[PDB]
Parts: structure tokens; C-alpha cells; sequence
């Protein structure tokens, strides 16, 4: 009654997304995953019922090892948290009747988790009863019980779990952040882990990482299975890919969002 009913965030992994990229229409980066979910959402819905916006943001991850001019994992992680909060919090503010629905990946992944633990635990910036559903892909926070396990995943857990001893990497730029406090909160069975059989970002185990090892360490962290979530070689649910999936969820649960 005013605005559009449903908004529909898509956070961009690395090397995905600019601050500079159109919220409403992805150019930049044609091949970035999110794209695959977010422009069929766009054009298959009109304005009133459903915004389809997506983060402009930096999305870049900066490894020390190469004279990268990047941004560090830290910020830009940090950055893409608060053009997405501030995104939401605007939208809520012009219409406070509006649902929403959150999907990211890899990097824009751990941020969408991290929303969704702060919505889930009362910390806003939504109430828990508007978030219709969230979608993680390559999550490099994931936890085996935490969140719903959709599809063929393997058991295990992110690299920023496993690696949340290892200091070296903080001060290197990308603190391992370790478990979701709180977890998804009441978001708990709403909220879905998607994850590829090898990816080593949402499943690490122990002797896959070495310290005498760091360059080869940040490689793997920074980002085939990673490129080819589009496919169903190592992840499908009944006959999708993990795209086609995750689409086939978010435009079904747009279809059953409430009228105001």
C-alpha cells in the first residue's frame, strides 16, 4: 500500500561487484554468479510487487603475496556489510510494510550470513517476521547444524571456522572470523547453506591448510568448483544447479509474499 511489496537483496562474491555498479542493473561484471538469480528475478517481476537490488561494492580481497593494489579482505567485507544494512535500512524507512529476501556468495555470502545472524538475533536492522528466506552460497562461515543444508553438501565446515585460530591472517588483512554468534537466530529455518563437494572456502578441513604455506593459502581463500556453481557437476538438488535452485526458491517465495 505505497511501495514495492518485496526487496530482494543479491550480495556479489569477490571480484564481482564495484562500488560503482548500478544497484538495480549488474553491468560490470556479466559472469558474476549472483547475476544468474537476480536478473531473471528483475525481469520477471514488475516494480510494484518486487525490487531487485544487488550491492555495489568493492569486493575485493587483497593478498599481500602479489603487489596487489586490492582492498583487504577485512573492509571490504566491512564496506559491503554497510552499503547492504544501510540499503535495507532506507528501504524499511520509505516503506516499513516491505519483506525481503537476502542470497550472496562467497564474500557477499559471509555478509548476507551476517545479516541474517543480526535479524535472526534481534539486532536489525529488520524485524525477524519480515525476511522471507535466505540463501547462502560458498559460505566461508559455515557451520554443520546451523542454517538449513540444502542439497548434496559435504559435511564440514568454512575456512573461517577451521582457520580461527591462525592470527597471521588477521593481521594479514583477513581475519578468520570464526562461528556466528547466536547462530541465524530465528531466521535458523529460513535460512539455506548451499555447498560444493571440494570447494574449500564452506568445506575445509584441517590438513588442507599449512602455514609454511601462505601463499597458497590466501590463493585458495581469495577464490574450478568455486567457478562452476552454474553447473551440475558437484552440486544439484533434483535436477537444478545451484543457481536454477536457488532461483526456483526466491521466485516461489516472492509469489507467497504478502500484500500490503
Amino acid at each position: 500500500a505505497d511501495c514495492p511489496d518485496v526487496m530482494m537483496v543479491s550480495i556479489p562474491g569477490t571480484w564481482e561487484s564495484s562500488p560503482t555498479d548500478d544497484p538495480f542493473n549488474p553491468t560490470q561484471f556479466p559472469l558474476s554468479l549472483m547475476s544468474n538469480i537476480s536478473k531473471p528475478l528483475a525481469e520477471q517481476f514488475g516494480p510494484d510487487r518486487l525490487q531487485v537490488y544487488t550491492t555495489p561494492y568493492t569486493a575485493q580481497f587483497h593478498n599481500p603475496f602479489a603487489a596487489d593494489k586490492q582492498m583487504s579482505y577485512n573492509d571490504s567485507r566491512a564496506e559491503g556489510m554497510r552499503t547492504t544494512v544501510k540499503a535495507m535500512t532506507d528501504m524499511n524507512d520509505r516503506c516499513p510494510l516491505t519483506s525481503y529476501v537476502i542470497a550472496g556468495f562467497s564474500q557477499g555470502a559471509v555478509i548476507a550470513g551476517d545479516i541474517a545472524s543480526d535479524i535472526g538475533n534481534g539486532r536489525g536492522p529488520v524485524d525477524e517476521d519480515l525476511v522471507l528466506g535466505v540463501t547462502l552460497i560458498a559460505d566461508g562461515r559455515r557451520q554443520m547444524g546451523v542454517g538449513q543444508d540444502v542439497g548434496p553438501n559435504p559435511a564440514g565446515q568454512g575456512a573461517e571456522i577451521t582457520l580461527h585460530e591462525v592470527p597471521a591472517l588477521s593481521a594479514l588483512g583477513l581475519t578468520m572470523t570464526g562461528p556466528r554468534p547466536g547462530g541465524f537466530g530465528a531466521l535458523d529455518n529460513r535460512t539455506n547453506q548451499i555447498c560444493g563437494s571440494g570447494d574449500l572456502i564452506c568445506s575445509a578441513p584441517e590438513q588442507a591448510f599449512s602455514v609454511f604455506n601462505l601463499p597458497k593459502t590466501l590463493e585458495t581463500l581469495s577464490g574450478p568448483v568455486h567457478a562452476l556453481y552454474n553447473t551440475p557437476q558437484f552440486w544439484v538438488e533434483n535436477g537444478q544447479t545451484a543457481t536454477q535452485w536457488t532461483l526456483e526458491w526466491a521466485r516461489n517465495l516472492v509469489e507467497n509474499a504478502p500484500h500490503p
